[PDB]
């Protein structure tokens, strides 16, 4: 049982810019057998980095591709719930990494991240509506001013307004 | 909680920077490490790895894992490394001579055959020879450091190997 250890993104479905690639559709019950299946990726001719279960056509559609890649575009609906592979998420930072996508949601000193949607404990204004393009989604690190001290959130302590991220710089020599 | 973990056996891991915070704690199994690092509670830090001491039954939590500097890799017949997968570089660069990630499905959606088993293919790619370069499980990787970048052994008899899709660092934003 997996569908929790993807990255989920609901009222949305990817749709394809290039006509080359491959997509794999399978009507099915529940979003967990598009899990299932991803995860163990049986059956499929290529390698699965996201999937989308339709809630409206009771349908998996299973991608070699994210959101983040080249020739394919977000399409928002209520009936789509987006689900990406975390080994397909770049789990390290470029530069002070504005453009951090990861799941990682715990602070250096080991403080769970404050939902961004919140303002419990800490009152703020980092809306994601303010900040469409950031992902300030969940509770994920992230540095939506691309300020030095890389990725970081509002913290769950009462006592630590935000702290920064510890996460790895991508390739520094 | 476990699958979430890189294992590499009879491997633990040594502080030479003498400021980087450990934690330890008498245990039943391996699995109850895992879960106290996943859920990260009650560590002042953010856990990347785990050993587990099989002989003292004993976890030690660390906010490094085997790619960080001020640590030192060593054999030792008692412990076992789990490694948290969010922390092991998911791109590659270039070549991807140093990719240690666990993507273990080839470009076709081919689940790799181990480099331990020679079923149904036969090779001279035994772990010992190439010392360093994580040839363990069916995880792809790229020993030679070879134009092409990581691979694997195929578990499908038609196909003796194929590379591995794995996004390259500079692909995404």
């Amino acid at each position: 049982n997996t569908i929790h250890e993807f990255k989920k993104s609901a009222k949305t479905t990817l749709i394809k810019i290039d006509p080359a690639l491959k997509i794999k559709t399978k009507k099915v019950n529940t979003a967990d057998q598009c899990a299932n299946r991803c995860t163990r990726n049986k059956g499929l001719p290529f390698t699965c980095k996201a999937f989308v279960f339709d809630k409206a056509r009771k349908q998996c559609l299973w991608f070699p591709f994210n959101s983040m890649s080249s020739g394919v575009k977000k399409e928002f609906g209520h009936e789509f719930d987006l689900y990406e592979n975390k080994d397909y998420i770049r789990n390290c930072i470029i530069g002070k990494g504005r453009s951090y996508k990861g799941t990682v949601s715990i602070t250096k000193s080991g403080i769970k991240c404050q939902p961004w949607s919140s303002m419990i404990p800490h009152e703020h204004s980092f809306l994601p509506s303010s900040y469409r393009g950031k992902d300030l989604q969940e509770n994920y690190c992230r540095n939506p001013r691309g300020e030095e001290g890389g990725p970081w959130c509002f913290t769950s302590n009462p006592e630590v307004r935000y702290e920064v991220c510890d996460i790895p710089q991508c390739s520094e020599v």
